[PDB]
């Protein structure tokens, strides 16, 4: 039995090799942005409403054309076979059964067509390749396989400096490969090339500046993920949760606005929603559950998060996610 | 001898079984709101006034028709026989002798008519039952027994997630029962049904949003308790003390405005009064005193709090509680 | 050799009995205001000026008619024979030799006439007695003995709750007495009675509210000490240093504005001056020096503080205390 | 291998004698300003931009007439032979090879002409001597030797109180001398005397007040260093990083505005640039590298900093230092 997401982190540290746990847990540089993602959520307090009708509380949302059971998707995390032998297939099967979208990675350790064949709501995360034609081919493969959205990661012109990995001399085991297979920095021109070559919604992941959110809408994005990449890219980048309210105001409903970084409970989902997010992504906790107990571990994590989101929404007087977005918040200390 | 409320917490932890201490002390989730109730009070500093006439300092107030000896009532705490064999009768007798109102719980472990027969100023706390007729019958019983106010708890559509209890596998011992005897979420319609069926003042406990305080006045409430339920309901709910000043301004004298959560000294009572509260509720410390020494323990706690309130008021230049409400405050760090 | 005021606190804790150290060090209640006096000073940063003429840096000020060598006086501290057999005479002799005013206490353990005969700049601190005629007699004695100012303590309608003393069962040894010999709360009427019966400047010690500072000027006070009594009176009273700037602005030069609480270095003196103080009082450190080494210990403390004040002023570009009062400040974190 | 500047501090503490490590690491007084330099940088978060052209990212700047490879110079640090037998020559050779300006100190342990003969971009740091004619002779020597800028230190009318040194009884070993050879406080008149006697840009180091930055431009300075002298001068002086944005706005492009104090990574360089600095100085880390490994240690430090600056700039969407100065920032907690 697991009663919080923190129970799963302890289970995963026992089972995984140290250097793989460090690859999962770590950030870039001094890990200032990794810690700040948690500090920022801990400073937000919700002002709940009372005495509202809760006869039919629902945690469902509609996003990118489809119903999802929670305002949550599994974040893209590369190389999931590092954590469990069934890797991405275990996570995708659990996400499908929970009604949660799963983001298939460009650097998945099982091919995107195999993961898409599990069913559910697969999205596909794109890293730009040095060849525009090859980049567009991955997009076309994902679309042909039934992925519903292209999550274009825009905060990785190159990878950040993971000092835990450097100190550990970490490298991919020979038994893990990039099953979909030279990368290059993406620009606004790359976004337009993707947008022109797919009918799927393009979601830009890694936006933090208000004018980049506005330009994303102008560029035809269907969504953005407000994110500092889990503290793994620029060390010292502001947490997404601290930019979210200002970005939601600036886009004025022109695209979906997701957030990630440090979501560790249903109450954290409520905080993100109250600051204006359409939905959240969850990364590390899903891998903790995968490492601890495979598919069934991910299922249990998603069941726990669903219960915690429903509990927080109802205690805050919200019969729907839209009502949660109209909650007010107040910043505290520590 | 006890010289602070903290002396009593140590005494209670020695005597009570661990799982009962945890039921008393704990909050929901990560206990963020439980800790924030204390952090928020610790950040408030009073600006005392000097050189005023203190010849007749009095801590008395008039509330809901009657004089009380302090601006304080005993909060509703379910199942007091968990803490001492005389349970609610011990606490009610001490409250009566101290001139403090005592709130009888819907989930009391001694019947409401027995506790009311102790005398004093009994109030009655209502949890809404799935049957409107049954809810109104508890209200009628309380009124017929001489309770003076109905404290309708409005922040419990269901109970929060008490992880200490889950981890402990805590359950009520067979020797403790709900001596007044299926609950359902209350709405504004339930408030109107109560208001229409009693002449007693109805006090809504668990209000945190300014518009819910305004609606409470519009709904005919005689008072509200600004409260996050001791951090036991929504984890991440703002402390009542952080909303109190804005709520007092918005109701403009239209009802009494009480606060609870973390009051641990007479100086904390002064802080709440200076932020505009009409009175406070005190929960956990009363149970510490009950566990440590029964009726006499509660008597000693209330005598200590009375001395500390009188001391703080006089040192701040206040000959009455109304003068304390006109004190100014300044927020500090830590 | 002592290179900071903290060296002296360690020396005093070694020599004094625990219960006397606790009487000296402690505050009221939870000691929130005692700690806040230090936290508040630690949050202030000075913006120094460069490239100014420092050919004749002087730390002298004129106050209450007389030159003082530093913008500093020894605070009133009762019963100095608790700390060293020569008690007040040792401290007064060192203050005289350093050119610092010394405040003789109503509760001195050597008579006020003996301490005044040491010479120097004696001020006299008054606690109001239940008999107006007796209060005025102490004032007359002080004036006849050559005291230069009456420091009327206005924050003690009664003594605060010193929990260290209660826990220690602390009482005055039989060998310490109130050598000047039933007290009562002072009011604005008591201030007028003192003002009408002396030509000396009357200084109200313990003012924290801006309107009480304004009323003090209206009442004919020659000065005020902005002070929470070293955290020994109302627990939760704001630190004087946090009210000082607003009070200096409100009195508009109408009286001298001193501050106390937590001054532990020449840099702290500079901070107080930059926030607008005319001078500071220093309490506990003087007693540490007395306990550690008697008269010579106090001399060494005052020499160290004089060097630190001169050093801080010059490094901040200030050739006079008036220039230091025109420095700007910026609040930081921790 | 060193992967952060913190790796070098540990290496230097192992090798150096304790009292020399303390001379290097320490600040004045309670070291409040030393700690605040780090706290202030840790509170700044960058808002990175995405999707910009990074084809030709360059870290170069033009300053005082010449290209530098990074927006960084080696700060003046006296007596470098305390840390390694080759002292200043080792550091200057590494700075030259990295394309970084090196500031030669008035109190260098190798003569200024020897260090200038290494080549590179030498600047010269001036302490004002009691004799105007002698001060101007050091300036003339530096100019004749090929130094490119005069860095006039304006925050040392005398040295601050280094309590670590006092406690250690620290003194210069007989084998270290002031190889360029009675000092006096500098004033605005001294600045004019220097400005009139050289064609080199005069840079005032140690400015914190906005009006002193404005007066520096009016006085003909080519630059200023916004600095509290590494926390070694006035204890309680505000960190330069907290004044930088307001100073950059007030000088309106009238001179170069550098900053120092606590720069420990390329991300810290990015923060300073985003707050408006033209370049930074780095002091203690260069000495850590010198102590740990001589010339090669300094080379490795400068290579690590160059990689970290390039990494942070690109991750923040900046192809040039000018673009980094247009980044926005947001203050956080801890
Ligand atoms: C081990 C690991 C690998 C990741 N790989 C990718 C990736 O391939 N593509 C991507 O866009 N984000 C990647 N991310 C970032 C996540 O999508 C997400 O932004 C971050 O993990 C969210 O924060 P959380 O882990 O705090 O929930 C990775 C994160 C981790 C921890
Ligand atoms: C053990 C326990 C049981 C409680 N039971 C009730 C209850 O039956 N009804 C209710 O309205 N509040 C209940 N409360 C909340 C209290 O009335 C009160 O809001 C909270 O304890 C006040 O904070 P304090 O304990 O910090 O003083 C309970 C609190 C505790 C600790
Ligand atoms: C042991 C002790 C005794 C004191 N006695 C008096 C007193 O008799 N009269 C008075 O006005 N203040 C008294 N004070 C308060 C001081 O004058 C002063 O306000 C406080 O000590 C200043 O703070 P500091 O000790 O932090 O420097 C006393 C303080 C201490 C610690
Ligand atoms: C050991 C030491 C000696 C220094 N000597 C000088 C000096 O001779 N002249 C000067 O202007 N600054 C001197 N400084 C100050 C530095 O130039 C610089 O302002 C401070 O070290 C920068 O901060 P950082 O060390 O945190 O990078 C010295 C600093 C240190 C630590
Ligand atoms: O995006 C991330 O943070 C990743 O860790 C993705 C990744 C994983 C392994 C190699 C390169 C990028
Ligand atoms: O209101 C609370 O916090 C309670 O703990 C009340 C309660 C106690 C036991 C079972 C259900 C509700
Ligand atoms: O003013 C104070 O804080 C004192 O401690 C004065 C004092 C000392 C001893 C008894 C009563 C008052
Ligand atoms: O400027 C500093 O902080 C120095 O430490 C310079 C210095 C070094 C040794 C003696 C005097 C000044």
């Amino acid at each position: 039995t697991y009663v919080s997401l923190a129970d799963l982190e302890r289970a995963a540290r026992d089972v995984l090799p140290g250097e793989i746990f460090d690859f999962l847990a770590g950030g870039s540089g001094t890990e200032a942005s990794l810690v700040a993602n948690r500090t920022a959520l801990e400073r937000v307090f919700v002002i709940p409403r009372m005495l509202r009708d809760l006869t039919d509380v629902t945690t469902e949302i509609d996003i990118f054309g489809r119903r999802a059971a929670l305002p949550m998707a599994v974040a893209p995390v590369a190389y999931q076979r590092l954590f469990h032998p069934e890797g991405e297939l275990a996570v995708a099967r659990a996400a499908r059964d929970a009604g949660v979208p799963y983001t298939i990675c460009t650097l998945s350790s099982v091919s995107l067509e195999e993961i898409a064949a599990v069913g559910g709501r697969p999205w596909f995360q794109l890293f730009w390749l040095r060849d525009e034609k090859r980049s567009l081919d991955l997009v076309r493969r994902a679309e042909d396989a039934g992925c519903e959205a292209i999550v274009f990661t825009v905060d990785v012109p190159w990878m950040g400096r993971r000092l835990r990995d450097m100190r550990n001399g970490f490298a991919l085991p020979e038994w893990v490969t990039a099953a979909n297979f030279e990368f290059a920095p993406a620009t606004w021109e790359s976004v337009e090339a993707v947008r022109a070559h797919t009918d799927l919604p393009v979601v830009l992941k890694g936006i933090l500046a208000v004018e980049d959110a506005r330009r994303a809408v102008d560029a035809g994005a269907g969504g953005i993920v407000v994110s500092n990449h889990g503290g793994r890219q620029l060390d010292g980048a502001v947490p997404g949760i601290e930019m979210l309210g200002e970005i939601v105001a600036a886009v004025s409903g022109g695209c979906e606005v997701l957030v990630d970084g440090g979501i560790r409970s249903g109450g954290d989902v409520l905080k993100a929603t109250a600051l204006g997010a359409s939905a959240v992504l969850v990364g590390r906790p899903v891998m903790w559950a995968l490492a601890a107990a495979g598919q069934d571990g991910v299922r249990q994590l998603l069941e726990l998060l669903a219960e915690e989101v429903r509990d927080a929404m109802g205690l805050a007087g919200c019969e729907s996610v839209g009502a949660a977005r109209r909650l007010n918040t107040k910043l505290g200390v520590v």
